């Protein structure tokens, strides 16, 4: 009715319709599918459809629907599954009464009202609680390569941690995993859990906006005054989808593909989850790397945005050392605030012993290390299988925070 | 309908007013086809089905059909199919197929997948004892060229047991078609559908042949059966999609590949798994652009599939066949499949292999004197048992009980 | 005075005939400002101050200013300012800033700069005992991600003795503005100006916060007092200017960066320093792309800046904090400042650290007979005194006399 | 004389007919100027020196020239000069300058370069006792950061037997020009004519500073005077001409440098040699990619090292790996062989100090290292002195000949 699609191909369509506000979404008039305006030219507009692009033609019409795409949240979406658009997954249900329409692109809190975080957040993994330590309110990434440890460790965290609300986004991952995550969490956890599931099958728009849907639901349950744990599996799938859309919209390449829109819109997503006046969002994001190099474009940028990074390495997964986290290469930017100095000194000595043995281990496997001459290296070896039975852990085993730090004191000295 | 104005060599472009994208057109005098891949307000980009030589400007295009749907039915069992769905063996009568299916369908709904917990016996002791497969798991075989990908699919054709075996041979040798028919017995070839396009064919017919194999496997899944899909070199699909997408004017995001091969590979690989009725267990051969596993296609297909078996060239040079590197390999579904005792025995055998790989260069140089480590002497002592457990000949298959009891005898 | 013709991601384009550069316009339906960054002879490139929410074609523009100016004055202390210039705390009453200044001034005359002779007491034992800073020196702190740039500015800013501190937090997490105010006591918060912009803010606030901080520092310099300016990740300025200029029709040159970044960064980064009345002393945190050596924006900042502290994460992996690599870092302005015996003690224990970094191998390998290398014998005996002099705690600040006394007893 | 088409950040495009590459044009309302890098059939890509803000569509460009030449005369001795040529300060008034010459002059071909004679005394006693240098010889100094090369340059300006001394502080920092001029006397400044430019200044005039200083030194070469040229940090000329080159548009070849700097640096360095009018002793400093290309292109490298400068042994030069290639054509055979035997008397100490760090080395048969141990301190106070310690040429000769005893 308003315009005509005049260019079909790739991820974006292009239309001819004047006076289009940017970000408004338009329905394809005979064929019930709709598309969001991402950019405008002097008369022609770039649109990104919500579904696949097959079956279209030149001069196909476009109707006007709304100024902004908004999702509809409420308190009646706990224990239920949502896609990236906002509509529910399951159809054996009656769909709930969600009363509050919320926009999808909001603001972070005032930087003066973001308090300092000084309470520990316990995950149940002995390594990430003893050596590193999370805090109630921070956001922390799990940086690994392909098929190393990210999902499993995130399942161990979901099984071990406990918040008032749990919002779990599975964006751009395999569809076989939505029943594994539903199997490894109990009904006492499922009663406070919202899944936002976008499979890797889906278009670029759903796989790009599922992260914002999960962040919007998490901040809705934050504004009621509760501590909500957000867990977002592969924020890099958002980064890939935004790369595809931004390159199809005609933007350059900076730092290995990845237009400036990606590095501009990652902080608009990641700054929305932290401490707040009412409640706080503790966030745990997993990051896939383009090799096992930690110095990726997206790996380095999301490492410079987040408040803690947990680096998992493949050469500790070749050795059946699970969870495969590299202690020397991973850090936790809030553990000097959330815990006493005695735990801090013990964790520092355990990190120093791990790095000392890794500095020595090469000249043990070629038979040149001589015992008794270096006092720091010897104590790095005499405790080696005493520190490692602390640092590696089974999947179905959760630990308490007390015997964790008691094992740490027993392991270091 | 319209006329052709450019011919480049991979894609052509034409003056077609208001063509549906995806609809296939016909070159009018010369009996060839093409399909629409992009539209530019009066000028469509077309990908021809056959070779491009002979065309001229202003050559006409006739219309037929809104999409290229293949013709499928129950009478495909025991016969060979072209990549776009023709019967290849022309010495026999054409089969009667009642149904039409388009090549691009949807995966099953994610809440209807029912996490897999039954084993799938392959016959190779290394992907039965140490790695284990599931009914519904899609597996990858990652190697360099010449390392043994096709030998191992030949080993697991005559050892595995499904209802319908759907074997795609896309992008591979024409000489292979008969050698894969020399491994299949008559009780197995009477239930096998073999979709083969070779490396000579145009880029479309190597692109749209994995989708043909998946559509035939989905038709045989939806009847209530168990399908064993196996593709040979899915990276040949990835390279056909690469040079078509780069001819179509698209940027180069990673290692030479457009983003339209990274967005179109999950909507191929995710259609092969568990289902509300039936199942497809799929095995994909993946060739790596060097011996490095961090090839972009190797990395992306490792991040999509449910288990990877990396074969190295060091073990192919050391005459360790099959050349499965155990530390680099994994199987996601094994902890739901095997018992706790079998999982413990598998983990301890893998730790023995890693311990010997630690002490190997130290004993090769000559520093290892017997007696310091308790695990290194265990590795040296069980070395020969582990080696003749992992190493297996081509004409040998094991049953699952003999595999697990030999695992228990080897591990301790 | 013109219509907007297209909206990009970061950029606006309009038809403003004979418009100047720097002339900022506001959008008539929507109250928000935008300044001109390029001309294309009828068609200008503007950069907006905010996001692009509803931006229809043909939206009008109205002339507001020929250049953008900020309100400065002496009644700015103890406050928080954003990159634009307006106060960021809203519960407080708005102050009275008397004067206005443009953000683009020129560095002082190089024949009228003073001579740096007296030290700037910094607080950390390594950058006082080994790399001493003078009053008027521009040093930079070079590291990768999360290696400890912001923690070292916390240690400096805690134990700083300057008459007025301007702290620029450019393009970093909103969380840490309260963590910097948690280690500013009231005696140094009553005379500090925080120019803070967060990483989610639009492109030119993140591009102009450095100019706002240097403008405020030059104002309080021209009053006549010495002032400490500390920028946190001027690399965020550099890649904000990269994303602005590179999307305005300007070519990649060395890292994705246009030539305009390399034209506008040595003018910003040099208008600090000594002066005929007053002196800005500046500490620039620099983020590096990789941990490599061929960084197109780290190398030339290293070249045009007199003194640099290099933090390497290979010392942050053995938990050696602060991770200062004393061999890779230098201070061109310390031989003019400290006494000669201070130079001898600093050079001697740098020599001891450099000796023990490779005598350490032939201690572990059992090849070191005592006495054959006496200097190494002096670098093994005093290893512990050095490694308590170098790394210190975050809350462990120390005065200058204790640092030089402990330096002398470490070297002796 | 031409309207400005558009502004591309650092590139101006104009609509003006018939201009040559390198012609510099004039922004008339603001008094700024900008030179031509490329022409189209009627439009012209040129690039500004200064900042580009304040410019609009339709500003005029006054012609005022066709190539840039510097107004150079005899009265520039003792004045501060920009890389373009205008003075630095406004307290002094610009004197009479009759002549002007362009910045380009072709060097003679290398097949017929002259013989070197006539020892040229620099003032540091270490090299003119050990690594001497003639009049027309051009010398490269390879020093580091924090090695004390600025005092070395100030003390080879102070005590040189040259009537004119020309130095180009090309790309220096803000403080470092006063840091350098604080250690030059007034008797030296009344002999100097010196070009300064800072990293504030645009890369275009930061690369034309080298040609300006070379051109002024060629002017004082033609008046029958022995003249010394100094160019401090040739590498900063290299990065400035790099920024001009790939700012105009050119892909790089080696390191990050375009081949334009590899065509311009032998052209800039191959000139300024032994002319029959009384010639021009060039001293060019390079810090430690193109140091290979510089070290293979001029005769004589002097190496200053941090491993020697960590002690109090100034000037921080090591004779064991630096040598000026022309000494037999300069100094006599007695002085040459005595200097070379003192060089190998120093070089055998470092192969025997490490063997007397351990307790093994004795006397009895080693006639070259037993002499270094006794006659060490005369060596080690011959090859070092302070900043304002001058040692004339007719003292270092007999001092070196009583060092060899
Ligand atoms: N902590 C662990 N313990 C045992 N096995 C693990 C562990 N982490 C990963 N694995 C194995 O490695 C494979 C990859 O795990 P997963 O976390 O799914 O990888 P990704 O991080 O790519 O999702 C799985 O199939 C699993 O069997
Ligand atoms: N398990 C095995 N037993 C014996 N020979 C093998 C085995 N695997 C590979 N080979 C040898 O290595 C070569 C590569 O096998 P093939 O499967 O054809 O490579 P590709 O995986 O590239 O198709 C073959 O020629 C074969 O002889
Ligand atoms: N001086 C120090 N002492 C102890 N830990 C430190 C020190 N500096 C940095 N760290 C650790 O390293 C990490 C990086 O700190 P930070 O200063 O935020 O790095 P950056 O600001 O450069 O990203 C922190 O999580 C912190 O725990
Ligand atoms: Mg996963
Ligand atoms: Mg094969
Ligand atoms: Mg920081």
């Amino acid at each position: 009715y308003e315009g005509k699609i005049i260019n079909i191909g790739g991820t974006i369509i292009k239309a001819r319709l004047p006076k289009a506000r940017i970000g408004a979404f338009y329905k394809i008039e005979p064929s019930q599918r709709l598309a969001e305006v991402i950019a405008i030219d002097e008369d022609e507009v770039f649109l990104l459809p919500f579904e696949h692009v097959s079956g279209m033609y030149c001069g196909q019409w476009l109707s006007y629907q709304g100024d902004e795409f908004k999702i509809r949240v409420g308190d009646a979406l706990l224990g239920r599954l949502i896609d990236g658009i906002g509509r529910p997954m399951e159809s054996n249900i009656v769909a709930p009464y969600l009363p509050f329409e919320r926009s999808l692109y909001a603001e972070p809190p005032d930087p003066l009202l973001r308090q300092v975080i000084d309470q520990p957040f316990i995950l149940g993994v002995r390594a990430i609680d003893g050596l590193l330590t999370c805090g109630i309110g921070q956001r922390i990434g799990i940086f690994a390569g392909s098929g190393v440890g990210k999902s499993t460790l995130l399942g161990m965290i979901c099984n071990g941690a406990s918040a008032d609300i749990i919002v779990l986004a599975l964006i751009g991952e395999r569809g076989r995993e939505v029943n594994e995550f539903l199997a490894l969490l109990p009904q006492s956890t499922l009663s406070k859990c919202v899944l936002v599931v976008t499979t890797s099958d889906r278009p670029a728009l759903e796989r790009m906006k599922a992260a914002f849907t999960a962040t919007t639901i998490a901040e809705y349950f934050r504004d009621q005054g509760k501590n909500v744990l957000l867990m977002m599996d592969s924020v890099t799938r958002y980064a890939r989808a935004a790369r595809d859309v931004g390159l199809a919209s005609g933007e350059p390449d900076v730092r290995g593909g990845f237009p400036p829109s990606v590095f501009s819109s990652l902080p608009k997503l990641l700054e929305r989850a932290g401490p707040a006046p009412k409640g706080s969002i503790t966030a745990i994001y997993t990051v896939l790397l383009e090799s096992d190099n930690v110095n990726d474009p997206i790996g380095d940028e999301v490492r410079s945005i987040l408040d803690g990074h947990i680096v998992l390495t493949r050469e500790l997964a070749e050795e059946n050392h699970f969870p495969a986290i590299d202690i020397g290469l991973s850090a936790s930017r809030v553990m000097h605030n959330v815990v006493t100095s005695e735990h801090l000194r013990a964790a520092a000595e355990c990190k120093k012993l791990i790095a000392t043995y890794k500095n020595v281990e090469l000249l043990i496997r070629i038979g040149e290390y001589t015992m008794g001459q270096d006092p720091e290296a010897d104590k790095a070896i005499k405790n080696r299988k005493l520190i490692q039975n602390f640092i590696q852990q089974s999947t179905k085993d959760i630990s308490s925070y007390e015997k964790t730090i008691e094992s740490l004191f027993k392991v270091v000295a």
